[PDB]
């Protein structure tokens, strides 16, 4: 029997092949989560068949409705098997699936457009309006947003910290909307806006988008806290044990280690 | 029923306190592991007793003897209930112990005295003029022994062949060592560890290069036992709550009695 | 018994003399190979005749038809007796044909147009804004195909996978695609030809990093033919007496139409 | 049936262990040429064991006895089969005994004593009072020599260069003599004739003594010629063609270089 690997569209962690439209079946998909398959199967024997998530998220609960969408929602609904993508470790999902042991470390950080060389002996300086969250939080030029359905927006609603308190109020009741749908749309929305919108999405996304071309972001200041990346299976499922030793295994022979290397930098440019 | 806690001495995680002599119970103790586990029974909701291991060891198996010591061993044995200390998530350990979500990120780095020709660990691979050994019955010492990348075999190659016993007992006994060798012993410890000794008078220890990997410590609980669950979601909670990073704040940089 | 002697055209061991038009024979060739030949024949005390491959290529196999093109298909189906040319010395023509002992050192060396970002292969490979080729039918390539070493991986990856053909059909047709390139296509040769290449007019391309690996020109015989064990103590005759080292500096560096 | 490695004692193609004593068998020696039978027996599979010669001599054919000494000579006389050793390739040995293609590129070198760096804005230099052979054969206050019954020597000796001739009449007709009979002899003469002493050896151990510690000689100039080692076979004997094929094969490979690497550069005490 085969299983259903549910998974998002997210550089570097699912892309599709530049001559995907011939191919058929996994061999259309590429990136970290692809290669992460691939091992955890060769750990332990199982056939996969890759899955998008059909409302490409990455999972939240209604608070009226009550229902769980995206893969979460996928994994808890019985149509998808193990979630292999990058799906951040929260009390509240925690509470309706199963979580592995973290296979990425990462964090909230701050995307904003790259700022010009300063030309005032002679040598050149880079200067940011935006240098930590609490400016940001200060500051009324610039929004800020986070993406929508996804676990930084939750951690900033569900907050008592005062400066991401203020941030979450100031966003609740921003008007044009400030949240994006995609995270390549904040990305669009941060190249586009002439450096009046900061993206608030995770560590990793933000340091591979600043190590592509165009190249005209950057990451300001450091992480807003500390998270991981964990394989996520429904509860009370017999793929959960496997799995965990699968990414111990992984973590201790090293493998996940060259897998960042050869996705994150060893693929930049400029 | 209250609930035995087995942990080691270990700063910033569990110290003596200075007026000990004059506490009794879990007063006399302090540290990082002491806030965590008042935390995690608060969040729980039971009673706990805070005891040291008796042998100063985190845990290993004995080749030929399929003995655990340690903590593990204290787990594993039923001695101990839950294990709240500086304990790496590992493989080996995983498959006798439940081991909840990491509560604190580190990795394996090198310490030598205060140009640093050494750098990066390939170099001091490279070079048979310093030497460099690690801490015994430890998760960095089983790191390498296991490790089959070409560097780290060779590394414990070195180690595994070195007279005098290249290893050490105690982490404060190996950053000694590293003091008094007058920069001609590197030691191979936790990250944590090392930034909180660096950071400490008389400020004579630095850390080189990045971290060779990353683990992280999680709270160990005898496997099939109904405190995993609730200490899972407990320290997710503390996580999100922002308690952890103030407790670590706390713990490595609020004293801070160096320069820098 | 007049012996053939098939070799191909390229610089600086085969020319077209500069008045070719008015002579014949073997008069109207010059080169480090045409000197080469002309040495071994005196060692060896035989009459040869130069003759040009009908195909400009060294010599490969096609996959599915398994017929050897080039110097090496003349030799294996015994169109010619010889081979004084600069054919790279390698396991699956050695299968096939006999080699003598190597005459000149080489590697494979990466050139670009006139510091250079590009530096060394790995960085060549992780930089995708400049593209790299190979010779067709070519020592090269064969290298390419056959590496297992991951780097190598990877270009061979590229190049096989490149739109349009990163390919090219001769040494010089490659050259000039350099030339015409303003820095944006890399070409993967001999290290010999590169040197050669680089200390001529208009000195527009310089050769970049060390040598990928490390290979030798070899004399080609047909295999079981009395040739073969001649013409080795020929070669080893001519590198102890001198003869060779002198042909490379006179054909290299005795010229030196550049500035340097 | 296994067949005889014999091998000569010379670093770091054959080395001894530090705990040599309690060793038996291959196990015994260390260095480049064992990872090279090694090798060669993974690739061709027999059971080897490894000899040393006995008089510790590369070979040489000795005049008016006309009996060959040393590794080739006991090849030639049927006591070995095959040689796994620095062996140079030269036109007199391959008249008697098989030679596969040189698995390591060679030329003769110079060795001196280094020279205390010279005090004389503040810049510090290093200057040698030899910079080529041919002002070394002009000059007469720095002896010379090179290895007894070796390549180099029989090199000199039929060379009909002006200034190679120039060095080998000097040294036939020199007292004391300036032959020594071991590589380490010919280097402690350097160390401890106080600049008065120039060893001619291969390039390879050149470059492996001057990267080792006390690191106080140096090699001066370029190599005198350009040669290689091989893996000698006897005459007539079923083993050449495997040994090349097998050459062949380490060499496509990248094995050699790597091994080459690991012994000359990576353990570089200086
Ligand atoms: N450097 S990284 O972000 O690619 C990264 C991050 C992590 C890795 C491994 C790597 Cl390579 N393994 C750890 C795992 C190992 C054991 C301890 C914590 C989990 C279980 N999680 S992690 O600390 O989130
Ligand atoms: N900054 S730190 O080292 O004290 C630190 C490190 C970590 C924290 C929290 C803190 Cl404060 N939480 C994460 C946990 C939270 C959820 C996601 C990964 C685990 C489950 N583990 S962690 O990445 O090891
Ligand atoms: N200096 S050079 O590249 O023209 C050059 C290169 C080489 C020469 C001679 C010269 Cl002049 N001879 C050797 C041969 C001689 C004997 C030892 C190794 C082979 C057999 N091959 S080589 O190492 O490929
Ligand atoms: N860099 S090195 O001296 O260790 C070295 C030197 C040589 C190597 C391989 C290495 Cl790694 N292979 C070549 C061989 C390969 C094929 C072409 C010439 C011989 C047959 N001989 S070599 O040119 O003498
Ligand atoms: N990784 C997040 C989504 C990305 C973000 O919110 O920035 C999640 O799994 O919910
Ligand atoms: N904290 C580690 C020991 C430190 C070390 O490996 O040196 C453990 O629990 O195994
Ligand atoms: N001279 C090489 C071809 C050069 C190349 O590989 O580009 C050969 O004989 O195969
Ligand atoms: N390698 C040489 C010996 C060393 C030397 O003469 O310098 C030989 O095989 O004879």
């Amino acid at each position: 029997k085969t299983v259903v690997v549910t998974t998002i569209l997210e550089s570097p962690y699912v892309m599709m092949k530049k001559n995907h439209e011939m191919l058929e079946g996994n061999e259309r998909y590429e990136g970290y989560c692809v290669d992460l398959a691939a091992e955890i199967a060769k750990h332990c024997g199982f056939k996969y068949k890759l899955t998008i998530v059909g409302d490409g998220k990455y999972g939240a609960r209604d608070a009226d409705t009550k229902i769980w969408n995206g893969m979460v929602g996928e994994l808890v609904y019985g149509k998808a098997d193990i979630a292999i993508a990058p799906l951040t470790i929260t009390l509240v999902r925690e509470e309706v699936i199963d979580f592995s042991k973290p296979f990425m470390s990462l964090g909230i950080s701050i995307m904003i457009k790259k700022p010009q060389k300063s030309k005032p002996l002679t040598v050149e300086r880079m200067v940011s309006p935006i240098e930590s969250a609490e400016d940001l939080s200060k500051q009324t030029e610039i929004a800020y947003g986070t993406l929508d359905s996804g676990s930084t927006k939750e951690f900033f609603r569900r907050s008592k910290i005062a400066v991401f308190d203020k941030m979450w109020t100031y966003m609740r009741s921003a008007e044009p909307s400030v949240f994006v749908r995609t995270t390549a749309e904040g990305v669009a929305r941060v190249r586009k806006s002439k450096g009046k919108y900061a993206y608030l999405l995770e560590s990793t996304m933000n340091e591979y988008i600043e190590q592509r071309k165009p190249c005209d972001t950057m990451k300001v200041g450091g992480n807003l806290d500390s998270k991981g990346y964990g394989i996520a299976t429904p509860k009370g499922s017999s793929l959960g044990t496997p799995v965990n030793l699968a990414v111990l295994k992984l973590s201790e022979q090293g493998v996940l280690d060259k897998l960042k290397n050869k996705w994150w930098y060893d693929k930049g440019e400029c």
